[PDB]
């Protein structure tokens, strides 16, 4: 402790997360609000990293005004030696959450859903694919989920999962439905409890069982028979054939009731 920023002046609570050659602090300010300071060292990064941190503040500041399920940004400093993004700090980070609640109620991971996908379709909007959604990318504030991050940027960790990785990806050694399946399998993990590879933990097998189609999946039936269509049409192994965002979005188990 403590930050300053802009002419205004944070005292830090505690490291929320770290990098990179990045932090994440929760902050408190002068009138005891409470928010989120990420903190980037450039000492040490190259003109490629230099220039993904650049895109990420572009990206985060633009997309503020198209969606309030994006990270809100307050405010922001850049220089040769650092940068500062102050940003609005959220209640607990989806993964954490999702670990300590037993079952999720309906009526909230609907709303959880409506929200993860107007996000990621936000992004989708202004040409970027996240490419590596996980629950914690999101995050609770306010009733709402929002997503914090873009891909842009290099990930965080608290203070190394494929469940999410989309078979593409790893076949492929730049397409809107490799988010989709992500989305899917956090839906998945808000239903049946577990990831929909859960079961193996040998990650040369567990990537090999993602891209294996005789790896039959389990969709236990389930009241709400919505939400089962999308699960399916959600976790397609075919790019072409798996379900769209602006499909998804006006699927009966988004739409109706
Ligand atoms: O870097 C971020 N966005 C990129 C620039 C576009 C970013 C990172 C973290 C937050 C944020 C705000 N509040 C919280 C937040 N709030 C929960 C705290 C609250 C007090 O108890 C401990 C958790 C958690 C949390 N979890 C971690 C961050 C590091 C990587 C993995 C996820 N992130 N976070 C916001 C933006």
């Amino acid at each position: 402790e403590c930050i300053s920023v802009k002419g205004r002046i944070y005292s830090i609570l505690k490291q929320i997360g770290s990098g990179g050659s990045s932090k994440v602090f929760q902050v408190l300010n002068e009138k005891k609000q409470i928010y989120a300071i990420k903190y980037v060292n450039l000492e040490e990064a190259d003109n490629q990293t230099l220039d993904s941190y650049r895109n990420e503040i572009a990206y985060l500041n633009k997309l503020q005004q198209h969606s309030d399920k994006i990270i809100r940004l307050y405010d922001y400093e850049i220089t040769d030696q650092y940068i500062y993004m102050v940003m609005e700090c959220g209640n607990i980070d989806l993964n954490s959450w999702l670990k300590k609640k037993k079952s999720i109620d309906p009526w909230e991971r609907k709303s959880y859903w409506k929200n993860m996908l107007e996000a990621v379709h936000t992004i989708h909007q202004h040409g970027i694919v996240h490419s590596d959604l996980k629950p914690a990318n999101f995050l609770i504030v306010d009733g709402m989920l929002k997503l914090i991050d873009f891909g842009i940027a290099n990930q965080m960790q608290p203070d190394g999962t494929v469940n999410y990785m989309p078979p593409e990806a790893i076949k492929d050694m730049i397409s809107p439905k490799s988010d989709v399946w992500s989305l899917g399998c956090i839906l998945y993990y808000m239903t049946y409890g577990k990831t929909p590879f859960q079961q193996i933990i040998n990650q040369i097998s567990k990537l090999h069982a993602i891209i294996d189609p005789n790896h039959e999946i389990e969709f236990p039936d389930i009241p709400e028979k919505d939400l089962q269509d999308v699960l399916k049409c959600c976790l397609k192994r075919d790019p072409k054939q798996r379900i769209s965002i602006p499909e998804l979005l006006a699927h009966p188990y988004v739409q109706i009731q």
